[PDB]
């Protein structure tokens, strides 16, 4: 009942392996996304391991481990590829779409490098829970179907259990496919890659009219839209390596994100990082050099000054998505030239204060134009700041009530905050699931209003 393609197989030999996924000991289910699943088609049957664990194939699938290089912290890190998942196979969906099933944690590939070919219980969990949110969010990701874990012991700095997340993405094309063979010397390979991204996920690009000057200019696009998202929500991915942005704009590879609490723009997450290149306030920045650097593969057959006329569109494609949605958040329902000073004034002020990024903006939602009604070491300046704000909302014509309206549709009252995750793995690694599910179902609303911890600060 399900229809899966060989695409990727049939189109483009020699960018992967074929082989099939290594079980795990004793694995079971432990979570799948019910919802997702009924927009897949899969039949609910099919979980009662199986193919979640890669212990079983369906119809039609053809696995394989995709090759691809990358830059790693600005350096040349050469071959990585499919290291540790495997692409199961592409399922044709109704409306004409396709979805990749990678299998995360699948086993041993020709691209495991020194790797045991392993993920563990806990940074599956926080996958799935972040890809989820991100989506709720209306942000462009990679989505989380299933998890199962096992008795087989995975040595990370504990010993931890091992675990598979199915993903499922509408692809899984990297920066770093094209800089594979463009280091490689292999010219032809990239323009295939090209090629077939435009073919499957372009096609109104009629064939040969200016099609990849449009094709990247697009590409560049949809990074810099992606990018303007995390600044707004307070999202920090934490390896921007250029293996792991994808080329449709999609957030790729949760690894040590982090969702902002303490407004701080040198917040840095990855504990590897030792130079903050992934510091939330950088993103912008460390985007554009990753397109960059695909702009270099891409220079055998681009003009490579429609290239670098892609690649200045960045800061303004990047600066209209990161304003128009500030705008929505701050209820700035017109466009006056107070806004950016407003907003400026703002930031300065939140990182002198170290305030709570989510609530901050959650509570400005229910600012009154005239009324002046405490989280600050210095009120008397927040007070001057809410004052000037608020003479700027009444410019606005629109009431206070859904101003308000409007605010709470973009200021998330519950983001995925690190001790969120922590706890619903911790009651997972003890057989308990309850809050690995409670979790993920509060995230599919994280615009309503709550009673519970999920909107409090950490304990700490
Ligand atoms: N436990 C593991 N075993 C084998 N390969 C891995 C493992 N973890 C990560 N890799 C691979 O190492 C590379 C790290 O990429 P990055 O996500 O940029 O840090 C990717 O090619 C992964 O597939
Ligand atoms: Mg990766
Ligand atoms: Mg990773």
């Amino acid at each position: 009942t399900l229809s899966f393609i060989t695409r990727w197989r049939d189109e483009l030999p020699a960018t992967y392996t074929t082989l099939s996924p290594t079980p795990l000991n004793n694995a079971r289910l432990i979570w799948h996304n019910a919802e997702l699943a009924n927009t897949l088609g899969i039949p609910s049957s099919l979980f009662k391991a199986g193919v979640w664990g890669g212990e079983t194939l369906l119809p039609g699938m053809s696995p394989l481990a995709q090759v691809y290089s990358g830059h790693q912290f600005g350096v040349w890190a050469g071959q990585l590829g499919d290291g540790r998942g495997i692409l199961l196979g592409e399922q044709r969906l109704a409306d004409g779409t396709t979805m990749d099933w990678h299998l995360k944690g699948a086993g041993l590939t020709p691209y495991s490098r020194m790797g045991d070919g392993r993920a563990v219980l806990r940074s599956t969990i926080r996958e799935s829970l972040a890809s989820e949110a991100m989506h709720y969010l209306g942000i462009p990701t990679t989505r989380a179907l299933s998890i199962v874990t096992s008795d087989s012991p995975v040595y990370r700095e504990t010993v931890e259990p091992g675990a598979m997340l199915m993903r499922v993405a509408p692809s899984h094309l990297r920066f770093g496919h094209f800089e594979h063979f463009y280091y490689r010397r292999e010219p032809e390979k990239v323009r295939q890659l090209a090629d077939f991204a435009i073919r499957h996920y372009w096609s109104h690009l009629a064939d040969d009219e200016d099609k990849y000057r449009l094709w990247f200019t697009d590409v560049v696009a949809r990074t810099a839209s992606l990018i303007a998202q995390w600044q707004t929500v307070g999202f920090a991915h934490g390896v921007m390596n250029t293996d792991n942005m994808s080329l449709l704009g999609l957030t790729l590879d949760y690894g040590p994100f982090g969702f902002l609490d303490d407004y701080e723009p040198g917040f840095i997450c990855n504990h590897s990082d030792h130079q903050g290149r992934y510091s939330f306030d950088n993103q912008p920045a460390v985007a554009l050099w990753n397109l960059q650097r695909l702009a270099q593969t891409l220079s055998p057959f681009v003009a490579v000054d429609a290239l670098n006329e892609a690649l200045d569109s960045y800061q303004q494609v990047l600066l209209t998505h990161y304003g128009q949605r500030m705008r929505q958040k701050l209820g700035f329902m017109t466009e006056q030239k107070e806004d950016n000073a407003l907003l400026n004034e703002l930031f300065s002020l939140m990182a002198r204060e170290r305030s709570d990024y989510t609530r901050t903006f959650r509570m400005l939602s229910l600012t009154e134009q005239h009324s002046a009604a405490d989280e600050f070491i210095d009120r008397a300046a927040f007070d001057d700041w809410f004052a000037r704000y608020r003479g700027r909302l009444q410019q606005d014509e629109v009431s206070d009530s859904e101003r308000q309206q409007l605010m709470q549709s973009v200021n998330p009252a519950l983001v995925l905050r690190n001790w969120l995750a922590q706890r619903a793995i911790e009651a997972a690694e003890k057989g308990d699931m309850t809050e690995l599910h409670r979790l993920h179902e509060a995230l599919r609303n994280p615009f309503s209003d709550r009673d519970d911890d999920y909107v409090s600060r950490p304990p700490d």
